[PDB]
């Protein structure tokens, strides 16, 4: 009574294959370690600096990403006294129903699903970027792919559609990096507050080891978890909403910190991310220590592409690079003000 | 990695449980007949009502089997009006933390004796199917289905994972029909998207019956439907059914629904499923053909009790959501059967 | 790669056959007690003879169980003289090619339903042990022992594999005592060489109960010994035992032998096993204390038959065996020869 | 488990194959070599096949020093000798001992077998990428999946010619395989294994993924005998003649590889030159049945026991030095010119 609806089953490389081929260098290992220890500090109250997770919405061209990482690394070491810069290196995309799920799931973007390649491309891109000294951040959607990338990851996000799901709260509970939970698409805070609490508890569940086998896995629990404001049916980045989310966090016994995502439902329109910036910057300038981080969808070329132009996102519309240089400067100064 | 991964333990692969507990001939009949029976209802070629009914969670095989024996007697007595499937749920999703079900923690004490769990779960599923009674479950975990899916005639994606891509993927290659719940706030769109997503073929990483990860390709599942489970308010009434029916048609899908009488549709008041039932029976007996199914939370004894006390538990009583007891369950099933008869006619 | 490999098919992992067919308590006691009794015979502290006796190969579980029932009766009746251990050999090695046993081709038709074979083999092994009769097998390949070795109270390494590093490694990790047969030349050297190696600890690649390759480290097996099985000519005579007693001291291991009444020692004539028995008995009845064991090819029905129709019940389709009547007489002769040595 | 002490984990072949893929180059080294040994084996190349190199490999630097020297001779004697280097990673013992690089890469009994494979696959990949074919003993059942794609010719140990699992292995190997006569210096055991290895088999093995599987093989037609001596050597044109008839009687081509070392050598490494003279006389005398030759050679003559180690010197069987090696191969190349 098995596998009427399973078409084909193809061999998949275990993580140790991707680990052996592409070990972490000394630089990669250290970039990761330090950014993780930093975001801990910024999260336990002991750094006025602002974490800036920024980069494209999805990666499809490893050359464009390599160029972007080049540029962003300049301002990372430039603004290091106010900002903690981390690059958006997003290989998995959650679809409302149907479509391209990203570089790992379909690297050639032709529904060829040469996943084994996608795992090579992604791991090498992630390793090279960490070797620059640029730390990386991704969304953890699949339960199996993290074993190939998690050691190259300084920070992670759970997507708005899976924030309530127990299997992702289990995953978060065992990641060695800090984790952020987006509010519900229904705008509200509670499912992300439950998720933080769930992901801080020890969990025991079924996962796949570095060998590609199934096993029983115990996790310690992840205390480095925080909310990510992303908007609802209307945006929720305003100074009213922050204070709302602070009380809500204090009620639920959790640190009153927040990361505001300039994009998605918070900009309804990529240009609007810039208006969120001033609004949010006014708050950070005007003594608002509750904002511990920010999320921006930025690429080389602004705008959006569909299914082929260079350095332009094929998923969400991003701000181009000129705008990106401006935005990172407003942030480091809002931080300068607060300090 | 493994900074926050405390400990790793060996897990029996699916083929081990399958070899230890193969479907008997009758068990496999039960699974095969129930799936086609449901598929026929979903296609509109049967005026009968699918009824998924039983404990919120299984924590004691002894009372699970006592309950299955009583349900099977009614399933045979009423089979011209109802297609009775017992809730046999081994996975429980929590708002934050708590007991995640019999598989994850069979002895109910954070021993996490998962191999035992799979052994107890599959033997129980086997015993119930061999007896003639089909089983339903929530598909919550990405790895447990390989151990149990061939003894499952129907599954549910829970309200907290309906929007989850991996859950929509899992349903697209499941052998059985699958119901998708509206969102914990009462949102119909997530579930309709879920049905469309699950109807489509997918390609994604999963774990095989050999316990090894692999690239799997699915054909899509056509036997998917919405479940109305309440939001802020209940959404079982005529008014809401009409909205869901219209929104299915507007999305190009058959306008048919299963209504859960429990959870938010009862405001978590177990006796209120008797009132959801009265209203829903009247809709059916009055001519509503879109109600193809209902779900009820039922046990041997009504109410519930809490593991977390530390006392030894009463027999045959839920340790999760409160359920109606057996006497109410028998009456509910007869009303449902009677309403289906009246709809005929 | 794999220009000469045509197909790869899936293989049930050991843990799946251990879960379908777990040892019963009875079966596990059979293996525990038997393993222990043999180890005590092998170090001197028991004068009984160890008798490994049964079919050349199992091709039919039904006749095998009838054989076990009859053999079990005699195990009890002679237990003060004989430690009776049923030959349950699945895997068979061949000089050219041919049916490699029940595990490899249970349906005896070149279908290679190995999963079925392992299911049948473990089921049969489990039943025989569960009834109280301990079993002995040959270990030929490296992957199958995980599926069966927990129901094995004694083992043998093939005459064609006694010089094998891979086979001496395996013997070092086994929980049962293990005999090594002399070379097809009939020379004894490689046997002792193999008893020394198996006694040492080893580290080698092997498969786990999970069907995965892993690195394994073995303690080493000190319950090993030679099996005399002839060469160019039979080598069971008292003069031959003398030469091998002498060589076993020259190497510093206990001067003991198991004598195989079959194969080269009977010139491949199943009836001649009765003549080997008479000669060995007079050695035992002669005070020869260093003969610790015997191996007999025995079945319900003497002789053999070829594969082509239904077959004869209880009659070997590999090597010719003695039938039950001679089996009963030959075991009584061996018992009385034990009584005489005391 | 009573006699099992520990179960460490093990990279699956596909991990080694992925960190250390075959270069375009190394892929051609093996493709041509394999096809060359095949053409020589189908009686179709006046040339001899010398399998020459250390008894065992225990130092990848000393070893690729050796290799780069022997690549030159391969380039020079290219018209008389198909030269193949002896890259042996696994050693069968007569009881206990050091099983070679893979089992114990640091010779300290720590059994870092995961490093052993990494080291070994790196070495082979290099020697092959430079242009030089490789050869080894196939003793273990699990190791072949890490290394075989860089093996041009393989040998089955003399203490394993009679073992079913090794005949089974050879039936699936993609390279040609030689079978040593047994230690009893007798030839039937090898003749059987040649027939066995040519047939399809079906048996349990392990995949590139580290999983137990059921495997069917096609059979191996590129197999031959290796004369290795017994209680006395067997390289004589008399012994050769005896094997030729016995092999014709068996339906196999009368063809022979002569191993100059081990029992043929009286196990005295310097005698390999005596055997080399006498074997050359046969190749000179038009003898077409000697298709290949095996010699144990290293940078420096002799052997040593297990305190650090003399560079260049075998840790197992004593071998001849490099200059004796150079003269031996030109000795061999000349006799092929005479035959031609
Ligand atoms: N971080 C991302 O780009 N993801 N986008 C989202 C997701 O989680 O799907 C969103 F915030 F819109 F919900
Ligand atoms: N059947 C169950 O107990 N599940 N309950 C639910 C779930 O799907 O979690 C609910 F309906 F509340 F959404
Ligand atoms: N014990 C067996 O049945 N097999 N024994 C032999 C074999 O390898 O056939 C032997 F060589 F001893 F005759
Ligand atoms: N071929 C080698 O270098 N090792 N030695 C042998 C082998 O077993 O192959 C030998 F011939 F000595 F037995
Ligand atoms: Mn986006
Ligand atoms: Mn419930
Ligand atoms: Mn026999
Ligand atoms: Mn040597």
């Amino acid at each position: 009574n098995d596998d009427l609806r399973i078409k084909e089953i193809k061999e998949l490389l275990p993580p140790v294959a991707l680990l052996e081929k592409f070990p972490a260098t000394e630089n990669a290992a250290n970039t990761v370690a330090h950014a993780r220890k930093a975001i801990h500090k910024i999260l336990k109250g002991n750094d006025d600096r602002l974490l800036v997770v920024i980069g494209p919405c999805s990666i499809h061209d490893p050359v464009a990403a390599k160029e972007y990482a080049t540029r962003l690394l300049a301002l990372r070491e430039e603004l290091k006294d106010e900002l903690e810069i981390v690059m958006r290196v997003y290989f998995e995309k959650p679809r409302t129903t149907v479509g391209w799920k990203g570089l790992i799931n379909d690297p050639h973007m032709d529904n060829s699903f040469q996943i084994n390649d996608g795992l090579r491309i992604a791991r090498k891109l992630l390793l090279d970027i960490n070797d620059s000294g640029l730390p990386a951040a991704g969304e953890f959607l699949d339960m199996i792919t993290p074993q190939y990338l998690a050691d190259l990851m300084s920070w992670g996000a759970i997507g708005a559609r899976t924030t309530e799901s127990q299997v992702h709260r289990e995953l978060a509970s065992g990641l060695s990096c800090p984790v952020g939970f987006k509010n519900g698409t229904d705008g509200t805070i509670k499912v992300a507050i439950d998720a933080i609490n769930a992901a801080g508890a020890p969990h025991c569940f079924l996962s796949v080891t570095k060998w590609g086998h199934s096993a029983i896995v115990n996790t310690s629990g992840n205390g480095d978890c925080h909310i990510i404001l992303r908007g609802g049916k209307e945006p929720n980045y305003s100074a009213k909403h922050v204070a709302e989310v602070k009380e809500g966090l204090n009620k639920a016994g959790l640190p009153a910190q927040v990361m505001i995502d300039f994009s998605h439902a918070n900009s309804s329109q990529f240009k609007k991310q810039m208006d969120v910036c001033a609004d949010v910057c006014q708050q950070i300038a005007g003594g608002e220590k509750a904002i511990i981080g920010v999320m921006v969808e930025s690429h080389l070329v602004e705008g959006n592409q569909s299914l082929l132009a260079y350095g332009k996102s094929i998923t969400d519309a991003c701000i181009g690079w000129e705008d990106t240089d401006a935005l990172l400067r407003q942030l480091a100064n809002a931080v300068k003000a607060r300090r």
